[PDB]
């Protein structure tokens, strides 16, 4: 009775991004997830400063390399997200390959980190050349990836425009090898406002008779007036902590995780206000997300919004 | 409203021992814990096998500068444990100064590994040439130590053979700067039987007249049958937990800390029996801390041993 997670994401000594803003979480839902730091940096690169060093792909295979000769690349889940650089992103891959050799049923949940947008243009925040890996690579091992509309538009070669346009591209990014695939914002229309930022989910499996099925869903979620670093990492790794407590249940999950991300969030921005006054736009440090302080939310969310089935 | 730790130790990706050990613990009991990670293995050494790289002197401060230039170098405690390197403790060293400097309040926990005594004979684990260093520059800084019978022999250079001359030994340490010290482990003799392992905690503190008190205690511990890594860490961490939410009560800090690695080592050993089998002795990687399913064990632990007034 142990859920195993081997998450390779980055890590700073101050603050809540990568495998600090998923570790803490995954151990409070009692998931045994080990943490491989790609990078160890002062704090996220929001900041004005920061300093750090980074982790090679071949002492990635070192570290690999000790797992196996303890007989320890046993994992039920792999957990990836921002990563930087091609041949580390090339080690990933062949790491998780030969994980799935070893366990066949290894959940795959991958964040495609590679951009987002901003007031309406969006440009990319990591090497170029890391966009053909993930396409020919990294996808089709995905079970579960979590782009957000620009990560969704640049793997899948399409615009988005509508709700529409976007399902057509969570099919395509369907097509390429993961089962299951979640927007996880856009600034799709929404009939609450402008306001609210939009999640469109789709997972396709195979029922007990034996059926092959999607189900869809859509939520509308409120924007908080603020600048948040973490909490795409937190969502892929919620997701993967409800999806596999609801593995048939889709819309569970995504309220359950979108859910979470609220009561961190609220409680979050109303530290920070107080923190550097009325008025005053909060800091980066003073916006780092109160993981801690949110443990029973992170526990047991309280549903505040339910998504609309599609 | 937080209480910032600053906790300089190893990690692994499989296991817990140094900030694995740490971390989680803290967190969950709702500190600000940010962890710099001496080094980054595979495993603990205690295993047939480990790979992995550490942090260098240049590297660490690198990290410490990039806290400083955003002025996150406010910490309201400083934890550390092993480190093997001269070099990168002597930083260290100079980095607990400054924050000291930043903050005359700031409490650093240190846990001064050295070495260990298996049945009768000790033996040290760490290059030589750290016993120096730290009788002359880190214990001097410290304000809570908590080494184990043969650590706090060689940091003062006087054999312990009985209680007495423990509490002598303890006497000796506080006169070198630390306010608390608690020896963690111990070959004395106890009235419980010989399956009994014993902690002895001494606090020199003011009480609010204006005089300097002492408080000293004992707890029999009784032994498990194994070897546990990472046992110290978390002794370490949850007495700087628990003596921070009960500052003038060495008791009641020292009964949560070992009932909380009562539970913890209880749950453990029984799921390394479940696993390693009637009649085997489990093997370390089976001994390896039940961490995450003690999590309400840490948050409030029951009192399964009352300590002893001297
Ligand atoms: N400003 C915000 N207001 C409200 N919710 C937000 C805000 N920022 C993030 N969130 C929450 O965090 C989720 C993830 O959004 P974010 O923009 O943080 O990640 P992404 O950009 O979607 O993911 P990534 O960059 O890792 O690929 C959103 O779906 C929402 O639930
Ligand atoms: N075999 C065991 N049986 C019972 N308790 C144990 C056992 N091993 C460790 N412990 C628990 O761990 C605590 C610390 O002992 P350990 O021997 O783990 O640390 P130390 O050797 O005292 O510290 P360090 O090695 O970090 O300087 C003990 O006080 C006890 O609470
Ligand atoms: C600008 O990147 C910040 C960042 C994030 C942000 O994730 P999100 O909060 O935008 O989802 C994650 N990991 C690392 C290492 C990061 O540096
Ligand atoms: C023999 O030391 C094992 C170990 C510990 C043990 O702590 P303890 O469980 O003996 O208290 C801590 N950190 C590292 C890197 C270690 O390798
Ligand atoms: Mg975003
Ligand atoms: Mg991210
Ligand atoms: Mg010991
Ligand atoms: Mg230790
Ligand atoms: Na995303
Ligand atoms: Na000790």
């Amino acid at each position: 009775e142990e859920c195993r997670v081997l998450s390779i994401q980055s890590h700073v000594i101050r603050g809540y991004v990568g495998n600090r803003a998923a570790t803490f979480p995954l151990q409070v839902l009692g998931f045994e997830i080990d943490a491989v730091n790609s990078v160890q940096f002062s704090n996220h690169t929001g900041y004005a400063h920061w300093k750090g060093q980074v982790l090679n792909s071949d002492e990635l295979q070192e570290l690999y390399e000790g797992l196996r000769l303890n007989n320890m690349n046993k994992y039920d889940y792999v957990l990836t997200g921002y990563t930087r650089d091609k041949s580390f992103l090339a080690m990933v891959v062949d790491i998780v390959q030969e994980l799935k050799q070893q366990n066949p049923r290894l959940v795959y949940v991958c964040d495609p980190v590679l951009g987002d947008k901003w007031d309406g243009e969006g440009s990319m925040y990591v090497p170029e050349d890391l966009l053909p890996v993930y396409k020919e690579k990294v996808v089709p091992l995905a079970d579960i990836i979590t782009p957000n509309q620009f990560e969704a538009e640049l793997l899948s070669g399409r615009k988005i425009h509508s709700q529409e346009e976007a399902l057509r591209v969570m099919d395509m990014l369907h097509s390429m090898g993961p089962d299951t695939v979640v927007i996880t914002s856009s600034d799709l229309p929404s009939p609450q406002g402008s306001n609210y930022l939009i999640v469109l989910g789709s997972q396709r499996r195979r029922n007990p008779a034996g059926s092959v099925v999607m189900e869809r869903i859509r939520m509308d979620i409120r924007k908080v007036d603020a600048v948040f670093v973490g909490t795409g990492d937190l969502f892929a790794a919620m997701l993967l902590a409800w999806t596999h407590k609801h593995p048939n249940n889709l819309k569970v999950a995504c309220e359950k995780t979108v859910s979470t991300l609220h009561h961190v969030l609220q409680r979050t921005i109303q530290c920070a206000k107080a923190q550097a006054g009325e008025g005053v736009r909060p800091s980066p440090m003073q916006l780092e997300l109160r993981m801690v302080q949110s443990k029973r939310d992170i526990e047991d969310p309280e549903i505040v919004v339910q998504a609309t089935v599609l």
